[PDB]
């Protein structure tokens, strides 16, 4: 498969920002908080321990304004022709693309205000098209987006 | 609401220890790892900022044998037929009772093996029976039972 773009709807650096993606991705520029933050957002979106500890008051555009954080990632889910990669990539999830012509995958994530109870209620949501999107069945503490994608994360 | 008692079937100290419960306990003894292992068993049962970073190797009797925890409190949720209160108790919960004239209730904890991704997934389920318990539905990263229940630990 072959990243597409990212839509951060709202972190705590970002507005309306769109970046069209693919493998093999290199970030630079004179803003370093934007970077740390993309790959905050990237941490978020894909991993465990940093999804666990919720989202804190500090993490908003405004402190108080716009409390609605959406993380919208592409996945081109679709392969080649001559290559049998599709069915095993597909066969991972089951009821959330509902017909089996379908292009592109969606992961997107959504979070709880933080007006009542000062905390972030991380919710992540996958399915095939933006529209009646389904969420993520995570049978104990583990969901099952963890089993597909494992992030390792390195740092000096 | 009364506890009635609390059964360890694994932990890191606890092999068959039952202990009957009420309101306002004192524990005391020479062994001061049993205790603080009983304090942190409690915290996993009840407190979600232990429940979220799961079961660990050494967390267990042997450190590959009988890997099978179980924690169960027993709840009395049955109260005085001149007192309203009963009403009030019940509703936090629709379908883990099945009968309006059910006596007890049930909080159950389970551990999956970790010879495998090296993780504990804590998984937890109540009940009015022993039998056929439910899980918890946990919509976001918060379960039903962290509305009910707010455990404030004080240590100096």
């Amino acid at each position: 498969m072959k990243f597409s773009n990212i839509t951060i709807k709202n972190f705590r650096n970002f507005e309306k920002v769109n970046i069209n993606l693919d493998n093999k991705n290199v970030i630079f520029g004179m803003n370093d908080i934007g970077k740390t933050n993309f790959l905050y957002a990237l941490r978020f979106l894909l991993d465990k321990e940093i999804r666990k500890f919720g989202f804190n008051k500090s993490d908003y555009h405004k402190h108080d304004t716009s409390k609605k954080i959406e993380i919208i990632l592409t996945l081109d889910l679709s392969n080649y022709e001559k290559d049998e990669d599709t069915k095993k990539l597909i066969s991972v999830v089951k009821g959330a693309r509902t017909s089996a012509n379908a292009d592109v995958f969606y992961i997107a994530l959504e979070s709880k205000y933080d007006d009542k109870e000062l905390y972030g209620n991380i919710i992540l949501k996958w399915g095939s098209e933006l529209d009646n999107l389904i969420d993520i069945p995570g049978r104990g503490n583990i969901n099952a987006l963890d089993n597909v994608f494992k992030v390792i994360y390195i740092n000096p």
